[PDB]
């Protein structure tokens, strides 16, 4: 609540969870994909399309990537000043 110097800071610290999260469902709905099969029989195609957490966790590394030097170089901050 302080000067809007932190107070906007909401954004970053709010919009950091939200674009990570949105990867997260990911995890969350492989637990579908695989209880779906159950229904239509597709226990082949479970194991295989879990490859993509993997292959997705690897691209994900460059959203952190620009969030590595924000988090660390008060370079965000320091345009405020």
């Amino acid at each position: 609540m302080k000067d809007p110097k932190t107070l906007l800071r909401v954004s970053i610290i709010g919009t950091t969870l939200v674009a990570l999260s949105s990867f997260t469902p990911v995890l969350v709905i492989l637990l579908g994909v695989v209880g779906l099969s159950a229904l239509t029989g597709y226990l082949d195609y479970v194991l295989l399309p879990a490859l993509a957490i993997f292959i997705g966790l690897t691209i994900y590394a460059i959203q952190r990537k620009r969030q590595a030097d924000a988090s660390s170089t008060p370079k965000f901050n320091g345009v405020k000043k």
